[PDB]
């Protein structure tokens, strides 16, 4: 008979009944990942900096029949984040499943970029990710369960970008900080931690699509072999896949959700 | 309200009635792939070389249940691959999803290896790409309706290796190969190509596994994160992902199948 | 004392009295690199399809007291590959230094090339290098004093294109056929084997330079950090390099001559 | 006549009479590189924290006609930094080259390494080179003669590894801010960036080369395909080509120092 299960094929890409925990949860793309690990069966536990706002996707999600809750955090700040993973611990009993969406930026020439706006986009972009990261493998490590890390990282983790000596040096990073934790937990614990690579939102971009003297648009455009610029819902595939059993022998792992901008 | 469809959550993976064409069929992960598309829902289409084996394997499908069919074809003959194709249109009305998993390898130091072998190798592994990528891409267009290519390479497509000039030249191609075809083909066409590269199979050094004088297993499993060497259904979820609408924006892209080989 | 000597250091960029065989020692890359390393005090063979333009280039440099010669050869056929590695052996003795810049292309979708023009790419730009590489490191294993070999591949090595499922199968391969060959021969031999990948020439896109409804020029100039195409000259240094004591360690890399294209 | 000149050919390697100014002058390739600059007729400004270390280097420099200074700095604290290169501009008059070398790590498991720990490697190996480059950068603008910053990474920028969430972080970092740079600075001002990625040094594992419990020398040595580890002086010839006008063109590139651990 040939080494495959019916019952492994139907079930591989679930997270039915998992608790997953997404942090940048208000952003455009943790929105989007946290109402897709909703509809696919799993607990959510939102994080991220604005109340208000956390609120108001938990009224939306438990109107869907979504078990979600969430909890006031800077990614930044290791007291917050513990704390935070604490309150998911009390909610749903353990953490299976962590997406890494929070981040920020403010593009800006090295000329003109002082030493402390360098390090600003350093510990907002990149030290939140060694928190989170941190914290939460414990966490997998105590429960003695394995589990799955999804770190939304960038395109620009592979390609260099004009005023982007903060930016790419975050996500540069990020990828290999990936990789070395594969190499620090996925064979002993198994913990597979995978980064995914995407290119713009078209949401973006929308702003400055009018103007003539703007090269932006078309610049990604001509970069972009699948035709059209990404919307947060096009990730959510790849997201879900990489916290599924489908995705068990992949980790260490920096995906490739450019649409063909980094191999073109 | 989040821009995220339920609809679109509940049956992104889906491939459910849906034509898989499978070449390789009666190889080490071909079968394996070729069931797991019929366990999933897809109509079967495998081809490969050994008319027995692909019986074997059709007559154990069937009593599964799965909808499936064969056809004899060598995959660097164009004509054989053209009639190959008609016999699948024929048989299912269409070809949705081309999974591209046979090959051929004879490792040999270049000193040794006359240009003939190198070119041997060449033809059966690289050649036999681009004919059936080129027919099966022709009848997708000719359709109308996209459709999704999934080749796969090797994580010898972005490593070299000792013996390997006509592997690594085959496989190093053929990811370049995919990623233009990408360029040609996704944004006009729909037509999403993209490669998966794995690392060895357990099963292909069980052989000297026992023999204290070969390195070959220890070798790999230094490099290897996720902490064990590859069986092929540890690659079904990443080929099942790939051929479904929760990849509808990922072309061009070499996958790391390489359980962290590729990034240590 | 720090470990670096000062002979070393003075004489590392020498390929003072080494024979450089040069392939498509014709073309743009191939005349000035055939030149560089005349200029170096290299003694210089020229290979060549054609036999009025390799002669023109031996009066011009032995006007300029280069110690050179040619022998017409296509880089595809083995056995004028042979009696021309014989004939610069009858010339000068031994060969020290390889330079592969012959290649081919031919832009056309993969919808509209058929399998003898993909295949009339790879044996006029893929399979020659293998035969070149082949007869010349069995000379320089004969010879017994290692040697250095530089293939020109292309930044295409590592970025698709449409239109160029040919030529990026041809340079994706030679990328990863001269990592192969690194491992087959460097240690035991002492053969290096290095590839440069670089951009496009200017003069290649003069023509349609003036056309406005082309994009060609303007899609690559956004993707040069350097700010300008190249010119053959600006590699010969690389070559040179790559081809001197000062690279001694380097072997198996494939070389980012893309002026920051590879990288942004 | 083909397109290369004699004058060209005959002096781009050259560093005579350049101004280098080398970073962690007092490690291992620090002093080397910093030695081979002088051997190759620069004017050497050397700067590490250990004054006495300088103090010896400088000596042993100007016993051989080197024209050699020290500035000590802290490389990760701006204000040092600055007064340092005023202190090689008042010596010189100028700074022409910039080769980082200094750095920092102290591996340990993600598990076991704290937030201040691997902020700790962040500081000395990631923020510094951002500090050196951001006031080197702005020196050769002011000047407006361009210039050449040579960073030495590592192949971990590029491969993560057990324990290096914390090096691998900031060299993958350093890679991409190295390929940023250069889209912030090469086409207006001329001034070339790149980085170097080496192996390991054999003197860095000579301790536990005798323990038949350490895998660690053997590791390395299955994946060298040059066919030995690594001494300071190999580099020499990739730093100084980087810093001449051979190398012109190359900007914003990760050079593989790897011996071909990168590529096997």
């Amino acid at each position: 008979m040939v080494n495959v299960k019916k019952e492994f094929v139907d079930n591989m890409f679930s997270v039915k009944g998992k608790v997953a925990l997404v942090t940048g949860a208000t952003g455009a793309l943790g929105c989007v990942l946290s109402k897709a690990y909703g509809y696919a069966g799993a607990k959510v536990f939102m994080t991220g900096r604005n109340e208000k706002k956390l609120q108001a996707l938990e009224a939306e999600f438990k109107a869907e029949g979504i078990d979600c809750a969430y909890g006031v955090a800077d990614p930044a700040d290791e007291a917050q984040v513990d704390a935070m993973i604490t309150a998911c611990v009390a909610q749903y009993g353990e953490v299976n499943i962590l997406a890494v969406t929070h981040g920020f930026n403010k593009p800006q020439n090295i000329l003109e970029q002082s030493v402390a706006d360098w390090q600003y986009i350093m510990d907002a972009d990149c030290k939140s990710v060694y928190v989170v990261c941190k914290y939460v493998a414990q966490q997998m490590v105590d429960q003695g369960k394995g589990g799955k890390i999804v770190v939304v990282t960038s395109q620009r983790s592979k390609r260099g970008m004009a005023g982007y000596t903060g930016y790419c040096t975050s996500k540069g990073g990020a990828d290999l900080m990936v990789s070395s934790m594969a190499c620090d937990l996925s064979a002993k614990y198994g913990i597979n931690v995978n980064s995914i690579c995407p290119t713009v939102f078209r949401s973006d971009l929308t702003e400055w699509m009018f103007d003539p003297e703007s090269a932006v648009y078309q610049n990604f455009l001509k970069r972009e072999p699948i035709g059209r610029l990404a919307e947060p819902e096009d990730f959510v595939g790849y997201a879900l896949f990489l916290s599924s059993d489908a995705s068990n022998y992949i980790t260490g792992a920096n995906c490739d959700c450019s649409g063909g901008y980094l191999t073109c």
